[PDB]
């Protein structure tokens, strides 16, 4: 028992990270079969992130700019090209410790794991998840662009996230491995701010089941709602509402303490109208929303869902 | 940016994982050079743990009871031998993806990374500290026992923990790799109690330091103290008392911040006497003790150290 906020071992895509350097920008660059994967603007001065023309500053730019380093071997690039908001760089030699692998663009409220890389070599792990605003809540430094989020299905690595960009707020924000931004951001160093930060009700959900099951019951009441009640104080609270969908993530859950998912969301409305009183819930004093219903599930033995 | 509870890459350590079986138990071993070290409550029968006389269960077995698998690969047994609380196999195979590393026996206030395995096969990597009641609060379910924590320096492992149980009270002991248990428990199926889970100051003080780096400076006061009147207002509050080796190694956040250690007690001292008010410090609504002063150099580039 215990419940703890847990990444993916790192080792599948610890393999993978290389460091990219074009001009005087070094980043890190994800190797796949033959092809690295790597923000575009590795192509810019900080000069030109101001207002790129990515597609002007590529002209100036062949194969023997681009160099890609694996440990100590260097890599011979026999190819580029920008795919929305990353290049793919064909490289003579397909990466040996290529793990079994899917690009995923995930939804918000998914959580994923970040290894948070510098110079191509992997420095830490933890878990995130897509903000509702479509940011992430991550920690990342000069060099750190490239760094790559993903899950992993027994030995298959889903990538879902490449970081290109720190906002103004100190918040993060990238792209799907296919170069797509994550909500409406661009790879450019103006200004950009985000929406509200709501909070993922069905995580939060989720994880009072998982305080349930680890004994922690103090917040358990004598009320049930509908999810249209709990969706008008959902609201009030910049909660995201609550759907038929999220109530059918919850059932093996529900099953388990047998606990009504709609009991579970008049507990969690009562917490959000009383406060925690000074309590705490898994050793938090809030409502931690970053755990999916799949992730508890995980560290949830007896709990029944396959 | 951002502050994260960061676990280190796992990938040289999934490297060392095996499962063994000895009997009807299976738990999880760790392959280095030609010796798999594992809990010798591997023995056991479930029965046998109640009261358990491990120098007369050993007698009735031989290298050959004890089965060691990498992933698919059969491991040999050519030797084995009890040390204090952990079972040293010896193997005619060397691990070819041994690691460089050391075994470590660290301090409670230490924090380290655990990889969870269950049947030999890495799941999940999360950040732990030694409880000064040398528990830890882990995430450990059946079959986790033999799971490791360690941390690493640029290249080198060192390895710190094995997972030998769980106490009545959920919470988790083992040893260090010499097979001595932090604290004072013992491998017996018998109901043993934790003392005083006392929150380690030096880390809230560094965490502290975290903040302020990230622009989290509400909780700065006007006040100062002195060693003695702030650990006066610690042990009210079943914090760790506060030395001047405590005060040496928070000098290059107070250097970076240009916050003396000791107006930060300050500031700690109100939050103990007066709580948060509602509001967060890096996202917690409470003080944050597991990262050291060492993890917040690591996430805060410009503190300046070495
Ligand atoms: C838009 C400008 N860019 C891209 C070069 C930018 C801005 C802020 C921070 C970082 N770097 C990280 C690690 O987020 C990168
Ligand atoms: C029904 C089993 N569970 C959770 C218990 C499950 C199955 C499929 C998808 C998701 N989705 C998320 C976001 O957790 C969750
Ligand atoms: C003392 C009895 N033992 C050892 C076999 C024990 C007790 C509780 C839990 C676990 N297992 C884990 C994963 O902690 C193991
Ligand atoms: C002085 C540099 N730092 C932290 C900034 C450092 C150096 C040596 C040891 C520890 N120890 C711990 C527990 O963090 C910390």
């Amino acid at each position: 028992s215990g419940f703890r906020k847990m990444a993916f071992p790192s080792g599948k895509v610890e393999g993978c990270m290389v460091q990219v350097t074009c001009g005087t920008t070094t980043l890190n660059g994800l190797w796949l079969d033959d092809v690295v994967y790597c923000p575009r603007h590795v192509i810019c001065t900080s000069e030109d992130m101001l207002n790129p023309n990515y597609e002007d500053l590529l002209i100036r730019k062949s194969n023997h700019n681009f160099l890609v380093q694996a440990g100590n071997v260097q890599l011979r690039v026999i190819g580029h090209s920008m795919q929305n908001c990353v290049l793919k760089l064909k490289v003579d030699t397909a990466n040996p410790k290529t793990p079994k692998y899917k690009f995923v663009r995930i939804q918000p409220g998914q959580t994923f794991s970040v290894l948070a890389c510098y110079n191509g070599s992997p420095s830490g792990v933890y878990q995130c998840a897509m903000r509702p605003n479509f940011t992430i809540k991550g920690s990342f430094l000069n060099g750190s662009c490239g760094s790559v989020g993903f899950n992993i299905d027994y030995d298959c690595v889903s990538f879902c996230y490449m970081h290109h960009m720190e906002l103004p707020t100190g918040v993060h924000a990238g792209t799907d491995l296919e170069g797509n931004f994550y909500g409406p951001f661009v790879d450019r160093q103006t200004a950009q701010a985000a929406g509200t930060d709501t909070t993922i009700t069905v995580n939060v959900l989720a994880w009072l089941y998982a305080a349930v099951i680890n004994g922690d019951r103090w917040f358990l009441n004598r009320f049930t709602t509908t999810l249209n009640d709990f969706n008008l104080v959902a609201m009030k609270y910049n909660y995201e509402p609550l759907t038929q969908d999220h109530v059918d993530i919850l059932g093996p859950l529900s099953a388990q303490t047998g606990i009504a998912v709609l009991d579970m969301c008049a507990s969690l409305k009562e917490l959000l109208q009383n406060g925690m009183n000074g309590r705490t819930i898994l050793g938090s004093a809030l409502l931690e929303d970053e755990f999916t219903p799949f992730d508890v599930v995980r560290q949830c033995s007896g709990v029944t869902f396959q």
